[PDB]
């Protein structure tokens, strides 16, 4: 509370840390269904099923500019991303086995690198 | 943002000061009305017209309890008192004159303290 403070984690790596994870996630063999934007004007039902797009270029774009206040928001459009892919693509198909496969992946590295 | 920090103001003190401030509320001679809780049970209209009644007795407690994250909560706290003084009350009234001369009192100490 006021004059009262949780002893400060040191976050001052974070934005590295964030980049040196998204540049793993985008290198990963099945990054390629999240590597640009779904194309909304080419795939069916995207645009009213999926109230928020995300993927890795547009984290990567909101990293470099300061987009992310903390650790945690960036690990939100992360998630989304794969939350997305779960909505809209059976878990029995290519992307959807891919988009399980990244977050196994992404939880790993967040977990080993902030835990 | 993200490892990209404000220069931290020094929050440190603003407990005792907050203390001192609502110390000289209390003690000011036109605190009367606002030093205890408006008897909900006893004043017509009350209870129905102002949704977050609050006094310097329960602002002491909130402080004393560690119930103000910041600065600013306390503020609104005091605040809210000389709101709800203004709610309720004409300003041509002892009460309503009373609330007006502790908002004013209270606006210099806050901004000769913090500012
Ligand atoms: C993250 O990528 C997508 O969800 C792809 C959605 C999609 C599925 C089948 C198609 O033929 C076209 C787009
Ligand atoms: C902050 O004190 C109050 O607003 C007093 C409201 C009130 C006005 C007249 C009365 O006869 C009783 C209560």
């Amino acid at each position: 509370s006021m004059s009262v403070k949780k002893p400060k984690r040191d976050d001052s790596k974070d934005l590295a840390l964030c980049s040196m994870i998204l540049t793993e996630m985008e290198t990963h063999e099945d990054a390629w269904p999240f590597l640009l934007p779904v194309n909304l004007k080419l795939v069916p039902g995207y645009k009213k099923v999926i109230k928020k797009p995300m993927d890795f270029s547009t984290i990567r774009e909101k990293l470099s500019s300061g987009q992310y206040p903390n650790l945690e928001t960036f690990a939100l459009d992360v998630r989304l991303v794969f939350d997305n892919c779960e909505t809209f693509n059976e878990d029995d198909s290519d992307i959807g086995r891919a988009g399980h496969n990244m977050r196994k992946y992404f939880e790993k590295k967040w977990t080993d690198t902030f835990k």
